[PDB]
């Protein structure tokens, strides 16, 4: 049975809601992103309208063959009417495709559903801007004084220079980048950017960069593995072993491999600063573990709560323990009476 939070009141949506099976009075069914927590429940024999962007829509059919006629795709910063009712999607600086939603309901309320986003300042220019939100269901992932971590821009400008001084060193090193969804592709983008190689890796995540709408990207990404010098591998083959493992595969072409595992938070972040991090070395291998978010850190997602004066905040993360509700609902309080609203 699908939970109150992924339920639009006054209408017929739900979002993020695919493995409740047929949910009773819903007549389109919203999808914010292609994570697999998200879209848990869909397959080719779904039969119901999905509402979502472009890029969600390409992954829906050539990843999970969903049919064509069952596929509605939105632009994005753009008024259009779903089964009678003013939606826009607005881009939530998440994953590629990732949306945040605003509904605005026939009695006059208007609801903004972040999906999963990392909050920015430019947010406050978008179609935002404009009206008044009386209810927010909130990516609350990072809601925590304790989540903090550096800016995307600084954590790519300290992968680029790492992987340049080791291959400028070593020319027979190879880099290895973790991945296990959509997401953060900029990191393994940037860093074969600065070396002059191509991105390798297999078909099954090439053809998932495929329908990304990504500018030029037949010029940086390749399945050829012995043309490239940065490879991609599941984030599981990402530690010692896995990576003795490939360098054997390699026919002698490398002697050495640095390793990017892109986390979110890790409390090694309560502590050090991005510019002393260092790597778990064994061997000719070394494995960096940086902190490249795609969700709010605390302060970003305050800072959003705090300027969109929301008169009442659904979370949609963290629900399951009383703890964490009660944590969250104490937060929200202060930010509302710092701010006065
Ligand atoms: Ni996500």
């Amino acid at each position: 049975t699908c939970p109150f939070y992924k339920k639009i009141p006054g209408t017929g949506f739900t979002v993020d809601a695919f493995q409740y099976g047929v949910v009773e009075g819903c007549t389109a069914y919203f999808l914010t992103h292609f994570h697999s927590d998200h879209y848990a429940g869909l397959s080719k024999h779904f039969t119901f309208p999905v509402y979502c962007s472009e890029i969600t829509g390409n992954l829906l059919k050539n990843k999970l063959h969903v049919q064509e006629q069952y596929i509605h795709p939105l632009p994005l910063d753009t008024e259009c009417i779903v089964n009678g009712v003013k939606v826009v999607l607005l881009d939530a600086n998440h994953c590629p495709g990732a949306v945040m939603i605003l509904f605005y309901l026939p009695n006059g309320t208007v609801i903004l559903h972040t999906g999963d986003f990392r909050a920015d300042p430019s947010m406050e220019r978008s179609l935002l801007a404009d009206q008044k939100v009386h209810m927010l269901y909130l990516d609350t992932t990072y809601c925590s004084p304790e989540y903090t971590f550096p800016s995307q821009q600084e954590v790519i400008r300290f992968a680029i220079n790492t992987a340049f001084e080791a291959v400028t060193l070593n020319p027979h090193a190879l880099v290895v980048c973790g991945t296990y969804s959509i997401g953060k592709e900029k990191v393994f983008l940037a860093i074969a950017d600065v070396l002059g190689s191509k991105v390798g890796m297999s078909q099954e995540k090439y053809k998932t960069l495929q329908c990304l709408n990504i500018p030029e990207i037949n010029s940086l990404i390749t399945t050829d593995m012995c043309s490239s010098l940065v490879h991609l591998l599941p984030m599981m083959q990402i530690n010692f072993k896995g990576l003795q493992s490939h360098l054997k595969k390699c026919g002698g072409k490398y002697n050495q491999i640095l390793a990017f595992r892109p986390t979110g938070w890790t409390h090694s972040n309560k502590f050090t600063r991005i510019a002393d991090v260092i790597p778990q070395t064994k061997g000719n291998i070394s494995i960096y573990g940086i902190p490249y978010s795609e969700h709010s850190s605390y302060l970003e997602m305050k800072r959003f709560v705090q300027w969109l004066k929301p008169q009442k905040i659904i979370p949609t993360v963290n629900v399951g323990t009383w703890k964490s509700r009660s944590t969250m609902e104490k937060y929200f309080r202060e930010w509302k009476l710092e701010a006065g609203y």
